[PDB]
């Protein structure tokens, strides 16, 4: 129905990989071809479909009919959770040779800063599988389903888990002071002191963030990375992370990061996904 434009190359088997690793149940479908997911914009709500022609270097959306009147801010939703913007030339060229193995790789965004920032906090000392698995918990406890689209559920609106029982979501297997972040974090999204778009100033942004309860830095960078697909930050706490810069602490990390500056999400990414990647010796 619609259709976005992207530059090559793009790694589309790798993009729906990362995304099919953190598929929400009954919220989110990927596929091989596509992804799909329920969508909400206001009162407007549906299901919105993705499906990549990799040769024309075209993404088609596709809208179910309660969507439509809001068509392009879906569309502009889509563009930032594929990060269609990107220039891989340009990254390619500064990140050099952490870059080579995958040229096409895409920094993952989100649809929904509320949800990403949800997602940020439940992602929180646990594996990527059981934070799908509690994300698909709150879905489901707190999410209102499609009423065109039955086997589809809307991710929970900051209204609803504002008014959330913090004994509730901690039964479904996070500790209170989470569930306390939740409700904080769902609080502010009713009063506009989350930034739903990336700010002018990304730092003085992550610091006010921090100031929330249950925010921490990794939470506060990983969200300003997806929920803001801000291209600059790395995650030096982060466990995977720690893993390939062996017996580094989170500020030697830091300091080794800082050669990819100006793109330090995109290098973020590729060392998460660099198996065998390891650092170089001074």
């Amino acid at each position: 129905m619609y259709t976005l434009n992207w530059q090559p190359p793009y790694d589309w088997s790798w993009m729906l990989g990362f995304l099919a690793a953190r598929a929400v149940s009954s919220v989110e479908t990927v596929a091989d071809s596509y992804y799909a997911r329920s969508l909400a914009v206001g009162e407007y709500r549906g299901v919105v479909t993705a499906i990549p022609d990799i040769a024309r270097h075209t993404l088609h959306i596709n809208l179910s009919a309660g969507l439509e009147p809001v068509a392009a801010e879906c569309l502009a939703k889509m563009s930032r959770l594929f990060d269609l913007q990107c220039n891989p030339q340009i990254v390619n060229g500064a990140l050099g040779r952490l870059g080579a193995a995958r040229p096409g790789l895409r920094l993952p965004g989100c649809v929904d800063a509320f949800e990403q920032g949800v997602r940020a906090i439940l992602g929180q000392l646990v594996s990527v599988a059981m934070a799908a698995k509690l994300t698909a918990r709150v879905a489901q406890l707190y999410g209102e389903r499609l009423d065109d689209f039955p086997e589809y559920i809307c991710f929970p609106t900051p209204q609803r888990l504002a008014a959330a029982d913090p004994q509730a979501l901690k039964a479904l297997g996070m500790p209170l002071k989470r569930a306390e972040a939740l409700i904080h974090l769902a609080n502010a999204a009713l009063e506009g002191t989350l930034p739903m778009t990336i700010p002018g100033d990304v730092e003085q942004a992550m610091k006010t963030l921090q100031t929330f309860p249950g925010i921490g830095r990794w939470t506060a960078n990983y969200f300003a990375l997806r929920g803001w697909q801000a291209k600059d930050v790395f995650l030096p706490d982060d466990y995977l992370i720690k893993q390939r810069f062996p017996g580094m602490t989170p500020a030697q990390i830091r300091r080794y990061a800082e050669r990819w500056k100006p793109w330090r999400s995109y290098a973020l990414l590729h060392i998460w996904y660099t198996e065998g990647w390891q650092p170089d010796e001074a």
